[PDB]
């Protein structure tokens, strides 16, 4: 399935190199802008563990990047999207809510998958 795919072919875009945050693109996006630390991003998603799932399309989920808003997978992986792009990210806990988790949805040490479309970013 997709999370399978992902950790074959994704790409490790952690800093680190630690597969932490594994991307695989789905659907190309427009031209070559990838938005910066500060823009505002606006997205539709849904994930789920690695039995746990969430989807946000009505309103759009926005966040400002690379400002701890969310969780770091997304800093990292959003950042690298282009407008109209989908992604799937696979993200071990150390990216996401580690130990901790978030209970009771999200347990100690979760895997996260997401499907992320990036609608647009403004500055
Ligand atoms: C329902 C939780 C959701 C989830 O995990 N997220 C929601 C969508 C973005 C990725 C991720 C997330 O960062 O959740 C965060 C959770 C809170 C959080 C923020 C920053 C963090 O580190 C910097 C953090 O780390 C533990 C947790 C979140 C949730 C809702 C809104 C939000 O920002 C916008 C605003 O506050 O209005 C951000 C999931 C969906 C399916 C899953 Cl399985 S987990």
């Amino acid at each position: 399935g997709a999370p399978a795919t992902v950790t074959e072919q994704g790409e490790d875009i952690t800093s680190k190199k630690d597969r932490g945050v594994l991307k695989i693109v789905k659907r190309v996006g427009n031209g070559e802008e990838t938005p910066m630390i500060g823009d505002k991003v606006y997205v539709h998603y849904k994930g789920k563990l690695s039995k746990k799932f969430d989807s946000s399309r009505n309103e759009p989920f926005v966040f400002s990047l690379g400002k701890g808003q969310v969780i770091k997978a997304w800093d990292i992986g959003v950042a690298t999207m282009k407008k109209g792009e989908i992604a799937h990210l696979l993200i071990k806990p150390e990216y996401a809510y580690g130990s901790a988790g978030s209970l009771p949805k999200i347990p100690s040490n979760a895997t996260l998958f997401f499907e992320i479309e990036l609608l647009d970013f403004k500055g």
